[PDB]
Order: structure tokens, then C-alpha cells, then sequence
């Protein structure tokens, strides 16, 4: 049976689905993953997948295209639909005359547009959710127009204004970004298959109150690797130098960038700290850093690296925390590992998953603003999280979560079983 995945051209949204392909194609399924010609530029590795990698347009100018959406958010983001949809249907076309022909196109939840180009080439389709259904449900609302972007809705926990989603932060790109959020349960009813990067343990009455809406399935953690260039080998040697409990690693995703100030607030907390740290600065961001960070400043006690194997980095045991902006990838990543987290959202869903580590999931502390984090109060976080009391407390919940996250992937978890269901109605 041939699948076919279309991601959006993210990495917080690449990743989460080619880890459930992964699980798919061990299960014996054919994938092809469909990808942007500007995704397919940062592809480095992909021989060993065996997955079938077929690219198209990216349907806005060229200058990545995430950087030229958010130019001007709501009118590229149309484009990019509008081409998505065409060079989608001309890629399916070809699929079709070839063997094994595609069932099922399994897409980004935030490409709803998608279901119609599946349906008109008769495949099935799945909606792939990749933040957790708690903050969905709050999409959803504002579809329903309860809610528009203290706060209470059903089944989460009572919220400050600060916890919603943040679009604010996008400026003249606000608007867009809230209708494409939206957007995600526009034609819910219509999807044939409902699919959550979460596990039922982790929001147990938020998913029993969605699924008396529509039939869900729950299929997370997707992750067990990697198709951009991860530094590992550099990475998990230094890690190897480092004795149980004692590394801070720090990211702040794939989008996400700080300012110069920001950024020396930062580097002064880790240096004073005295802890050693595995921190990702992106590439195009390291030119923020302080003078001689990189090169001097840094090599007593840290490690500045442009990218590295995330996955490998929360398993390794030399990890005590992670200083996270809270993507819902990076938080659950965390989580399935026992990680304890510093909590620095910066905008989107990360402020609302920030919430739920600090107080319902109990896995991390949150940074306070003064609009700038001092070095101080990253450093009475660090001593919070890895000396003080309440610190082994987030640890142990930590521990806790990894074990639900265990079972709910193993078999008879609910995970597994609803990967099952999926892999069934297909076959
Ligand atoms: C505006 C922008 C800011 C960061 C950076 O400069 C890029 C900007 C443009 C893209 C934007 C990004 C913010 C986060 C997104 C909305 C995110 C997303 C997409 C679909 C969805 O369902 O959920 C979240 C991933 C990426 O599409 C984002
Ligand atoms: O040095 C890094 C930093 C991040 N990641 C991965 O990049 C994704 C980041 O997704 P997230 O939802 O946390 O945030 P985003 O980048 O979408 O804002 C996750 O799959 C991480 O595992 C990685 O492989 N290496």
C-alpha cells in the first residue's frame, strides 16, 4: 500500500511526519514524501530511508520560503496554496501510472485545502495534527468564533491572556497567521482520517471531549531519523566528554530568532552559570552571538553548533535540562525523554505549551520578561532546575511522563493501537 505525505515546508512539520512515515514503512507501507524544492535544497541524507522523495514548486518567489511567506504572510501563503494545490494534483497524476498506485495522502493539518485534491484524485485523506489537542481545541474555538486571538475553555486549564496562542507578535502577518490556525478545522467532518502527534495519557479529557466530535487518532510521540544536517558525530562526542546530569541544552527550533541583546543576555547566563551547554545557533543567526563567543569564549564549557541531532541530544544522559522556546516538537520530544525544560516561548502555541509544562505536565519553569529575559533570571532557573529541590520534582514528573510516553508507543499502548487502526483500514 502507497502512502504519500505532504508536510508543510517546515521543519517542526517535515519532522513529526517523516518519523510517522517511518513507522508506516516499517509496517510494510510504500511512502512518498512530497517536498518543496526549497526543503529539498537542506535535504543532506535520505538514501538510507528507502522513502521515495519527490519534490515540487515552491509557489512563491525565490530570494528558504518560509523566510519569503513571512514578507507578507497572507498573501504568500495564498500563492503557496494556490501552486500547492496544482503541482500536488500533476505529482498524483503521475503517481497514478505507476505501481503501487497511492490509497491515502496523509498532510499537514494546517493545508486543509489538501483534502480536495485528495478526494478529487480518490485517494483518502489525513489530517496530521502537529501541536497537541489541548491547544488545537483552541483553534478550534476560534474557528467556532468562542474565542478570538483569565480565559476558561472546556477541558483545559483556567489561562492568562499571555498563554493563548501568540499571533501579536507577527505584526501586520497577525491576522493571516490566526484565519490559517483556524483553518485547521474547516472541513474536520469531511477528513477520512484524524491524526494527533499527542498521546492520550498526556490530556486525557481534552481527547475524550474531541473524540465525541469526530472519530481521532491519538498516534504520538511520531518520533523513535534525520534528513538535514545534523553535526552528530561533533555533537555526541562532546556529549560523551560529559558526565551524567550535567549539560544544559539550549534551542530555540528552526523559526524562531532572538535579538543581538537577547542573544547576550543568553550567553552571559550560560557562561556565569558555570554549567556546560550544547547550544544550536542557527547559521544564519550566529552572526548575533557575542565577538568571541563562538570561537573562545565558549570552548571551557560550551558547545555552539548551527544544528544538531536533537532526538540524540534529549536521550543522552549527560543532558539535565533543556532551555527550550517550547515548540510542541521540542516539548514532547523532551517529555518521551525526561528531560526538565526552561521554559522561553516566543510566540504561536509555544506560550500555551509553556504553560502546560509549568503547571500541568510539572516538567519545567518558566522564564519572566522584564521586553527582555535577563541573564539573572535564566540563571535562577538553571540553579532551579538543576540544584534546588523543586528541580529533582520536575525531573521525577519528567521520568513519570517518559514512562506514560513509553507505553502509550509500546504494544497495547494507545498509540500503537491507534497506528494500528490507521495501518488496518488501509490494508
Ligand atoms: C510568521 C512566521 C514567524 C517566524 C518566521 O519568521 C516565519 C514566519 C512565516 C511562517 C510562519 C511563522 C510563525 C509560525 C508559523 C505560523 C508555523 C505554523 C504553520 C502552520 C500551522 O498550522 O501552525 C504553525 C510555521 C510557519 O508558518 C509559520
Ligand atoms: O538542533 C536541532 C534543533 C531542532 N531540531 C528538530 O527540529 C524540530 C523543531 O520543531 P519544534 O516544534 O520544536 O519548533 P519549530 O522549529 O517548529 O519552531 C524538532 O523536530 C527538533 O527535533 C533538530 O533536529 N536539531
Amino acid at each position: 500500500i502507497h502512502i504519500l505525505a505532504f508536510p508543510f515546508p517546515a521543519k517542526g512539520h517535515i519532522n513529526p511526519l517523516l518519523h510517522l512515515c517511518n513507522r508506516l514503512a516499517s509496517k510494510g507501507f510504500k511512502i512518498t514524501l512530497i517536498t518543496t524544492v526549497s526543503t529539498l535544497k537542506s535535504v543532506k541524507t535520505s538514501k538510507a530511508n528507502g522513502i521515495d522523495i519527490e519534490s515540487i514548486p515552491d509557489g512563491i518567489p525565490q530570494e528558504q520560503i518560509i523566510t519569503v511567506m513571512e514578507m507578507n504572510m497572507e498573501l504568500y501563503f495564498k500563492q503557496f496554496k494556490a501552486s500547492a494545490i496544482e503541482n500536488t494534483t500533476k505529482l498524483i497524476q503521475k503517481l497514478k501510472t505507476k505501481n503501487p498506485l497511492p490509497k491515502v495522502l496523509i498532510y499537514d493539518s494546517s493545508m486543509p485545502w489538501i483534502l480536495e485534491v485528495a478526494h478529487e484524485q480518490g485517494l483518502l485523506g489525513a489530517s496530521f495534527f502537529t501541536q497537541p489537542c489541548s491547544v488545537s481545541a483552541i483553534y478550534y474555538h476560534m474557528l467556532q468564533g468562542t474565542i478570538k486571538l483569565m480565559v476558561s475553555l472546556p477541558y483545559l486549564p483556567l489561562l492568562e491572556i499571555k498563554d493563548l496562542p501568540g499571533v501579536q507578535q507577527f505584526e501586520d502577518n497577525s491576522e493571516a497567521v490566526a484565519e490559517l490556525l483556524a483553518d485547521q478545522f474547516s472541513n474536520i467532518d469531511d477528513v477520512d482520517y484524524v491524526l494527533f502527534n499527542t498521546f492520550d495519557a498526556l490530556e486525557i479529557e481534552v481527547v475524550n471531549w474531541m473524540g465525541s466530535k469526530w472519530p481521532i487518532l491519538t498516534v504520538g510521540p511520531t518520533a523513535p531519523n534525520y534528513l538535514f544536517e545534523t553535526n552528530t558525530e561533533v555533537c555526541m562526542k562532546w556529549l560523551d566528554q560529559r558526565e551524567i546530569d550535567t549539560v544544559i541544552y539550549v534551542s530555540f527550533g528552526s523559526l524562531a530568532s532572538l535579538t543581538e541583546e537577547q542573544m547576550e543576555q543568553v550567553s552571559q547566563a550560560l557562561i556565569r552559570s558555570n554549567c556546560y551547554f550544547l547550544w544550536v545557533v542557527r547559521e544564519e543567526e550566529e552572526n548575533k552571538l557575542p565577538k568571541d563567543f563562538k570561537e573562545t569564549t565558549s570552548k571551557k564549557k560550551g558547545l555552539v553548533i548551527n544544528w544538531c541531532p536533537q532526538l540524540d541530544v534529549l536521550a543522552h544522559k549527560s543532558v539535565a535540562c533543556f532551555m527550550t522556546h517550547c515548540g510542541w516538537n521540542s516539548t514532547l520530544e523532551a517529555l518521551c525523554s525526561g528531560v526538565p525544560m526552561i521554559c522561553m516561548p516566543q510566540w504561536a502555541d509555544q506560550t500555551t505549551n509553556a504553560k502546560l509544562i509549568e503547571h500541568v505536565w510539572k516538567i519545567g519553569v518558566g522564564v519572566n520578561k522584564s521586553g527582555i529575559v535577563k541573564r539573572e533570571e535564566i540563571e535562577d532557573c538553571i540553579r532551579q532546575v538543576i540544584e534546588s529541590e523543586r528541580g529533582k520534582e520536575l525531573k521525577r514528573n519528567a521520568i513519570k511522563w517518559k514512562e506514560l510516553a513509553k507505553e502509550a508507543v509500546s504494544e497495547g499502548g494507545s498509540s500503537c493501537n491507534n497506528i494500528q487502526e490507521f495501518s488496518s483500514s488501509l490494508l
